[PDB]
């Protein structure tokens, strides 16, 4: 029993999503080989850059947001696992299954989103594949697509952020509302529950 009990990896930044320049893309910083090794060892040497990370486990690939100088992401993602870094696995700072979000110190290299205080209800949610779909703020958490896609376009991004006209962190992706497999809304962590958290 005791002796042979595994322990899960951690999750490890696989890449990002640049938002820096006048085009949005993904970029790959690791291979799959190198994710299994490094979520089995917890350390991670490789340069990170931005605000919006690729993130993996051994089973699952999703988004993580860096916001106030914390990486956020979803629970249903992350679990309570540690995130790889250059001197080993780092432990959770939040962990809040009620909220599905969790989250760590900010990797060195990194830069964070400012949280929004516009109070604008025109948003972005930027998407694994780089794509920055337009979302009108329909309550607290929630938000339409002006233009409703299948739910395989939106799989593998939680954890990444609606952002507001001024590219303020507006909230974290969490839920797609689908019908009939069409996402027409999704559901977000605001970033006032985090601000919260903190
Ligand atoms: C709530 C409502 C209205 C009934 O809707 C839905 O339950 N809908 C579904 C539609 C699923 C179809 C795919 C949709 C596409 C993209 C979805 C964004 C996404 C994702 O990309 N994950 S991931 O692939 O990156 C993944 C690797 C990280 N999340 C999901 O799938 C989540 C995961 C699961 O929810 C949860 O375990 N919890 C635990 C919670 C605890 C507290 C509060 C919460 F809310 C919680 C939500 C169901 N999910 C949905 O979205
Ligand atoms: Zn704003």
């Amino acid at each position: 029993h005791m002796a042979s009990m595994k322990k899960k990896g951690s999750v490890v930044i696989v890449g990002r999503i640049n938002l820096s320049g006048d085009t949005a893309y993904a970029q790959q910083t690791r291979g799959e080989e190198g994710c299994q090794e490094t979520s089995q060892t917890g350390r991670d040497k490789n340069q990170v850059e931005g605000e919006v990370q690729i993130v993996s486990t051994a089973t699952q690939t999703f988004l993580a947001t860096s916001i106030n100088g914390v990486l956020w992401t979803v629970y249903h993602g992350a679990g309570t696992r540690t995130i790889a870094s250059p001197k080993g696995p780092v432990t959770q700072m939040y962990t809040n299954v009620d909220k599905d979000l969790v989250g760590w110190q900010a990797p060195q290299g990194s830069r964070s989103l400012t949280p929004c205080t516009c109070g604008s209800s025109d948003l972005y949610l930027v998407t694994r594949h780089a794509d920055v779909i337009p979302v009108r703020r329909r309550g607290d958490s929630r938000g339409s697509l002006l233009s409703p896609r299948p739910i395989s376009y939106l799989k593998g991004s939680a954890g990444g952020p609606l952002l507001c006209p001024a590219g303020h962190a507006v909230g974290i992706f969490r839920t797609a509302v689908s019908t009939r497999g069409v996402a027409k809304a999704v559901d977000f962590i605001p970033v006032e529950s985090l601000e919260t958290t903190m």
